[PDB]
């Protein structure tokens, strides 16, 4: 052939196995992160199965070059949000401000949740009590308890509760269908 590929751009094709440079060509939740974590870019697992779910069309827990691309171009416009939001979005499911064990174990399905470990997961993720994650928590069970208003832990945190947001902004989307068509 003569003209198939997007190779013009970019290596886009090699940027797919440019993450599964080491499994077989295939991207799995493990080499989901190990191919970002290459060029410079830092994610955390919550990342991961979230671009899976989000991104992943066929979410198997393993991305292939079609899948890939979907994913790619997803995180190539002017988008925010590499931040807690990745798990706030999937771990705080409800997205309330937080996540008792149910949705967070829950959230771990993968993770073969059980009343052994991923029980004390409840009490290795409660950063303030009721074995749950906000915002907060989610934010304190990674990094430290910050003294600016980036605070969101469960009062109790310190002494405060916390500030109301002004609004929340989104784009949307419409409904398309791709198979055969290109
Ligand atoms: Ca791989
Ligand atoms: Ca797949
Ligand atoms: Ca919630
Ligand atoms: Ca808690």
């Amino acid at each position: 052939a003569e003209r198939l590929s997007e190779e013009e751009i970019g290596g886009l094709k090699e940027l797919f196995k440019m993450i599964d440079t080491d499994n077989s060509g295939t991207i799995t939740f493990d080499e989901l992160k190990d191919g970002l974590k290459r060029v410079g870019s830092e994610l955390m697992e919550s990342e991961i199965k979230d671009l899976m779910d989000a991104a992943d069309i066929d979410k198997s827990g393993t991305i292939d070059y079609g899948e890939f691309i979907a994913a790619t171009v997803h995180l190539n416009k002017l988008e925010r949000e590499e931040n807690l939001v990745s798990a706030f979005s999937y771990f705080d499911k409800d997205g309330s401000g937080y996540i008792t064990l149910d949705e967070i174990q829950q959230a771990c399905k993968d993770f073969g949740l059980d009343d052994i470990h991923i029980d004390d997961m409840i009490k290795e993720i409660d950063q303030d009590n009721d074995g749950q994650i906000d915002y907060g928590e989610f934010a304190a069970m990674m990094r430290k308890r910050k003294g600016n208003g980036g605070i969101g832990r469960r009062t109790m945190r310190k002494t405060l509760n916390l500030r109301d947001a002004l609004g929340l902004v989104d784009n949307g989307s419409n409904q398309v269908i791709e198979g055969y068509f290109k």
